[PDB]
């Protein structure tokens, strides 16, 4: 249902804090589950003659996951020396998406554009990418459909690198 990257993304979103160090994050039970699962994939992918310890594979998996997120601009490295991540970009992106989706539904809009540059300017996040915004909206839309089945029947997201196109289909009750 969701990629390993987005599972870690959801864990970060739920943490009741604005920042977290690499070491504190790696100690979270939920994080270890995701990491262990990815590590087993990395073990299978090792080339012939290559056999690293599982622990080594887990640390490599964890680094790959965090780097994928930082790379999409979903979270930032607020401090390199202490390896502390800034979680505000992620939480602000989710707030932005939730509000956008909310207003679109209230106006019964079936198709609307979300321009990447607008999101970058609005939240002062130059590093956010379209793939990052897509995953944030997918998660919010998934939650919206679950919480408001009388309003949101179905949804789709199309690509327009300049932005995304949200498609919303409404349920009978809302009309």
């Amino acid at each position: 249902r969701t990629s390993a990257k987005s599972n870690l993304m959801l864990i970060l979103l739920g943490l009741q804090m604005k920042e977290i160090s690499n070491s504190d994050l790696y100690k979270l039970k939920e994080v270890r589950s995701v990491v262990t699962s990815l590590a087993s994939f990395l073990f299978q992918q090792q080339n012939v003659g290559v056999m690293k310890s599982f622990d080594s594979l887990e640390k490599e998996a964890f680094r790959d996951l965090v780097n994928r997120l930082v790379s999409q601009g979903l979270i930032g490295l607020k401090d390199k020396t202490s390896e502390t991540f800034d979680l505000l970009p992620l939480k602000n992106l989710f707030e932005y998406a939730e509000k956008r989706i909310s207003v679109l539904m209230k106006l019964q809009c079936y198709t609307g554009t979300v321009q990447l540059s607008h999101v970058q300017e609005k939240l002062h996040l130059p590093y956010i990418t379209t793939n990052g915004i897509v995953d944030v909206f997918k998660e919010c839309l998934k939650r919206t459909k679950k919480q408001y089945p009388e309003v949101l029947k179905n949804w789709w997201i199309d690509l327009d690198n300049s932005g995304i196109l949200l498609h919303l289909e409404y349920a009978a009750a809302y009309s």
